[PDB]
Order: structure tokens, then sequence, then C-alpha cells
């Protein structure tokens, strides 16, 4: 199975060979084709199984390039992962001209260049949500990226608080290696009859 055959286009193709992906990893053969197809999907993979391709790639082809707002929200538990899905994304988007990246974890001149994609740790996004310098009106695509984590640092409220704010028509995609009681109620309150993978 190729890049291709999970339905990436030319220019997500284009920025795989120039990072030198030569073949998806399971978890992306498997979460891809679902989130192309506008599911929501709960994944159950760690770091090193190419989590950030599989919600990343479907989410960036899915966007509007021209409308220059958020569109797709990226949290992460710490600083560093945040850093390093924005900097996955700005790479992944590399030949998709007008798309941009902003992560917050300067933040005001960031959101105010319109970002279609924004990674940040719950409680920096919830206070630009809260300001207003965060808008979510136009937001497509929900991921939390180690929903675990970020419920063992103890930042579930905020982000349960962010997800109840964000417009009825999204997708979701929840990554978690492991799976506590809480992220299954997580699951079942904000996500719709989602696709389950774990290999
Ligand atoms: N399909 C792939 N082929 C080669 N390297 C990859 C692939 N997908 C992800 N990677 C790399 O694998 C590492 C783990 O990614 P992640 O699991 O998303 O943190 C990162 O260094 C990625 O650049």
């Amino acid at each position: 199975t190729t890049f291709a055959d999970l339905g990436l286009k030319a220019p997500i193709l284009e920025a795989l060979n120039d990072l030198g992906y030569e073949k998806p990893s399971p978890i992306q053969a498997e979460c891809i084709p679902h989130l192309l197809n506008g599911r929501d999907v709960l994944g159950m993979a760690q770091t090193g199984s190419g989590k950030t391709a599989a919600f990343s790639l479907p989410l960036l082809q899915n966007l509007d390039p021209e409308l220059k707002a958020p569109q797709i929200l990226v949290l992460a538990p710490t600083r560093e992962l945040a850093v390093q899905v924005a900097e996955a994304m700005t790479d992944f988007s590399k030949h998709m001209r007008g798309v941009n990246v902003v992560a917050l974890y300067v933040q005001l001149r960031a959101l105010r260049q319109g970002p279609q994609i924004v990674v940040g740790t719950p409680g920096r996004l919830l206070d630009h949500l809260k300001r207003g310098t965060l808008d979510l009106s136009k937001l497509s695509g929900l991921v939390l990226d180690e929903a675990d984590e970020m419920l063992r640092m103890g930042f579930i409220e905020d982000v349960e608080t962010i997800m109840a704010q964000i417009p009825e028509g999204h997708q979701t995609a929840l990554f978690s290696a492991t799976m506590p009681e809480a992220i299954r109620r997580i699951t079942r309150r904000f996500m719709k009859e989602p696709q389950e993978v774990r290999i």
C-alpha cells in the first residue's frame, strides 16, 4: 500500500517525497482513509507509530485552502509536542499555497494571520478562546493528540471546555496510547460513531 493508494493527492504526495517517507505505517494505512471519508477516528497508538501524519495528512487535504481562518485545531499535552506537530503540519503542507500553521503554548500576531491550522496546549488555547483571539467558528477538524496524557497532566477540564465550544459540524480524531475510562467518556460525549483503530 502506497500513500497514493490511501487517496492522497499530488501536493501532499510531493511533501512526503521531500520528507523521505517511502511507505505508510500501519496506523497511517488504517486511519487516513477513514478521516478522508469524513469519519471520526479513535486511534490507539503511541509516538513512533506515525500517528502525526495519520491525522494530519487527511485533515490537511480536506480543508478549504482559501478560507483564512482556523479549520483544524490540535490539542497536545506539552509545549514540545505542540511545536513538533506544528512543524510536521508545516512540512506536510509545503506544497499547499497559502496554508499556514500556528503553535500556541508572538501569539497574537500568529492568530491575526488567519492560519488554517492551530496547534496548542489546552490551557493556552483556552486563554485565546476566551479572549476571542482564537476563532473556532469555521472549525472543520479537531484532534486530541495524546488524550490520556492530557488527562494525566490534569488538563481534561480545559480539554472538555474547548470541545464544548466547537461548532456542531466537524470531524474529530482522538489519539491515545492507553484508554482511561475518562477518555472513553470523552469519546462518547464528543465523537460521532467513531472508527476504532487499534492494530
Ligand atoms: N511513513 C513514514 N515513513 C518514514 N518515517 C515516518 C513515517 N511516518 C512518520 N515517520 C517518522 O516517524 C517518527 C514518529 O512519528 P510520530 O509517531 O507521528 O511521532 C517521526 O520522526 C516521523 O517523521
